[PDB]
């Protein structure tokens, strides 16, 4: 009854009134690629090393299953795509989201989505969390907040699906293309902590953050347990 | 996203751009009560016995997984919650649509659904089928073709779900309210047909009752 016309990414969807986390119940699940599990709340939602993800009604909470064939090492790059879909998203609603590398999208430096990915060989589900019309947590803001009115759920469900399968197709034809388009959406050129200080001055063709410190060395950040903080 | 707030029929919806048949998929899935599973059209649709339902884009379609804790002389009684969901969700715009028993559901005597029950195990699978915006069969209606203009799928299914789940909590608890709502919405008083005569009502287990013109009376399961 929804009418999707995405090609991969909607082409079955599991909506819930409730649901424990839409990412483990993706992993866990035996379901085809591009099967979105949504849910309108989570009990136990979580981010990165089981952080509680706050995940009240009026937020958009759900999970994407992708089976990608591309090389093992662009596999890092999945965050990228649900990081720029929403930011995409965002601006058809006239807000100005920006990236906080590699998996936050910010607004006025104030998370309203966070990305989290999960994979297990031939499976991999990509998870964004973002606030709507819900109430946040500390460090938050949401579309509703950003704008001063409330913005129908279901139109932003819509329009980040349809980014998202855009994206995807072309990911798995040119996997380097996502990298230009984070490039072009994130915060750069600004002083950040990652511990060590430094500017953030690109991402290069790994997707890894280039920060130049002070002294002038140059290091390279790979995500996997490391957040950055802006000073 | 969808926000729904009933209580069992809706819990859960499994949309499919496109799927062989909605009841099939929920008989051979294990699925939770008050699933439902919905597809924009359906490549191998059906009615009753071996018949094809065209399931274009545009309609209705789904099957809402049932696990009822009632005794088993009511099961029959599963297909009019379908068919009085659909009445009611019709009325609510303006339409005015007549059961024709068993399961189909008419609009000045064309076909604008139908209504088809399995039961699976201890499983029960409603599976309803409304056109709405798509191109239906000669004879047949949609709810377009009866107010003239395109009709928001996703609100239709809004209404239904909110009134199927309504009767269903009901029929739990009171099992032959149901039989009221069918004979107050359906077609009787009229002459039917193998053997014909006039459908004068339905009986306390849902069955036609037909009196012939010799006087017989048969009923009709
Ligand atoms: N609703 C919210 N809005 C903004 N920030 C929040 C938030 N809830 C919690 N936080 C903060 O964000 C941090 C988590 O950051 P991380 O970078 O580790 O992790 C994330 O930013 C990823 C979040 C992914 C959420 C989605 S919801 C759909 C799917 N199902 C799930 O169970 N998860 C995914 C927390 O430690 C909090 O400080
Ligand atoms: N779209 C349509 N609108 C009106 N009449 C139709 C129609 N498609 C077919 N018909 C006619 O209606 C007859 C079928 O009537 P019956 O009384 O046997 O059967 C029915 O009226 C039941 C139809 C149930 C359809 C739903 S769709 C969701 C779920 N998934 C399925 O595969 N089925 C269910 C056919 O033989 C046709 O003549």
């Amino acid at each position: 009854m929804l009418g999707l016309k995405t090609s991969i990414i909607g082409r079955r969807v599991i909506y819930f009134q409730e649901i424990t986390s839409t990412n483990e119940f993706a992993k866990t699940s035996y379901l085809e690629e591009g099967t979105v599990i949504v849910a309108d709340k989570q009990t136990m939602g979580h981010g990165a090393l089981n952080r509680k993800w706050e995940s009240p009604e009026g937020g958009l909470w759900l999970s994407i299953v992708l089976s990608p064939k591309v090389p093992q090492k662009d596999l890092p790059k999945i965050v990228f795509l649900g990081a720029v879909g929403v930011v995409e998203t965002l601006k058809e609603f006239s807000i100005d989201g920006r990236i906080k590398w590699p998996n936050d999208v910010l607004v006025n430096y104030k998370k309203i989505a966070g990305v989290l990915v999960e994979g297990k060989g031939d499976k991999i589900v990509l998870g964004i969390g973002l606030n709507v019309n819900n109430k946040v947590p500390n460090g938050a803001t949401s579309m509703k907040l950003e704008l001063g009115s409330e913005v129908p759920l279901l139109s932003v469900f819509r329009s980040l699906i349809t980014n998202l399968d855009r994206l995807y197709l072309n990911f798995l034809k040119n996997p380097m293309d996502i990298l230009n388009l984070v490039r072009d959406n994130m915060i750069l050129g600004v002083r950040v902590k990652i511990s060590f200080e430094g500017i953030a001055e690109d991402i290069d063709d790994f997707g890894r953050l280039i920060i130049r410190l002070d002294s002038g060395e140059v290091k390279k950040v790979i995500y996997g347990d490391v957040s950055l903080r802006f000073l």
